[PDB]
């Protein structure tokens, strides 16, 4: 027994709600909170841009000191950084971006960095700003993670898409 609250059961293991992730990880604390970074861990928007400003610029000291040290992440990669004020840990898991012409088959490496982590509070990827369709991106999720997935989804009709539309 955790401490998610109010989330629809989509399988096993995934679980969904109509939430913003900020808001989310400020109330549960959760051990993991994933952030949808790019490459060179700029967070500018969306869901990277949040955490960031929630966290005071904190993560994005950290993740600058991070690229200074090893170089960018591959787009499918990850690293393990600091939760702050949010999470204990936050994966920053880098989706296609489908905007740069990077291959959408890299969706499920990313995904696949979740299985490394037992429970986690995540967004959907190379959603949003990333310009994936969130339908083929919440299948790659549920077809890929494997570990306990608490997805928080900022928009409403998404949400109410996604959950009704569900196979
Ligand atoms: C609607 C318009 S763009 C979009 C796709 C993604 C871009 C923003 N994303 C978030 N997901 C969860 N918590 C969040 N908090 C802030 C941002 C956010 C999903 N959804």
């Amino acid at each position: 027994v955790n401490s998610f609250s109010g989330y629809l059961k989509l399988t096993d293991n995934v679980y969904i709600k109509n939430a913003d992730i900020v808001e989310e990880a400020k109330k549960v604390k959760p051990t993991v909170v994933v952030n949808a970074a790019n490459v060179y861990l700029k967070h500018g928007g969306g869901v990277a841009g949040a955490l960031n400003k929630a966290t005071n610029n904190a993560m994005q000291v950290e993740s600058d000191d991070y690229i200074a040290t090893n170089g960018p992440l591959k787009v499918g990669g990850s690293c393990v950084l600091s939760g702050h004020n949010l999470a204990k840990h936050c994966l920053h898991v880098v989706g296609p971006n489908v905007n740069k012409g990077e291959d959408i088959q890299l969706l499920k490496s990313a995904y696949e960095n979740f299985n490394q982590h037992e429970v986690l509070l995540a967004p959907l990827l190379s959603a949003g700003i990333f310009g994936a369709d969130p339908i083929h991106s919440l299948r790659v999720c549920v077809d890929t993670v494997r570990t306990n997935v608490y997805l928080a989804v900022f928009d409403k009709n998404l949400y109410d898409k996604l959950v009704s539309s569900f196979l």
